[PDB]
């Protein structure tokens, strides 16, 4: 599950779909900036809307994110798997995943490719 708390706004935006709410936090937020986002670490795998089940509650903005290069959206709607444990996010990359970065370190280049043209994601970093 995902929920974002906006700065200045006394109300948090909660959604079952982590990927959906975290997407909102990256743009559609609207009127007020995101102060902190809390997610129920579950996921695995998905984090699908369906989710894996329950989980742990963590601050996603202060957590590890894995952007899947092998399976994700890429061309479509990319989904971010936010985890409290880095090694879990890394394990996701071990199977498929892509890059493990923090919410504070989320770059668009990793989540979506313009043309690919090659540019380095963050810095060739990751």
């Amino acid at each position: 599950k995902a929920q974002i708390f906006l700065e200045g706004s006394p109300a948090p935006l909660f959604f079952s779909q982590v990927r959906d709410a975290i997407a909102y936090a990256r743009g559609p937020e609207q009127i007020a900036p995101i102060l902190v986002i809390y997610v129920n670490d579950m996921g695995a795998a998905g984090a699908t809307w369906d989710q894996p089940g329950d989980g742990n509650w963590i601050a996603a903005d202060k957590a590890f994110y894995v952007v899947g290069s092998a399976r994700r959206g890429g061309m479509g709607a990319p989904e971010a798997v936010p985890f409290s444990s880095r090694d879990e996010a890394a394990a996701f990359v071990l199977a498929e995943g892509g890059q493990v970065l923090a919410l504070a370190d989320i770059t668009d280049a990793m989540v979506l490719t313009p043309v690919e043209t090659g540019s380095e994601p963050r810095a060739d970093d990751e």
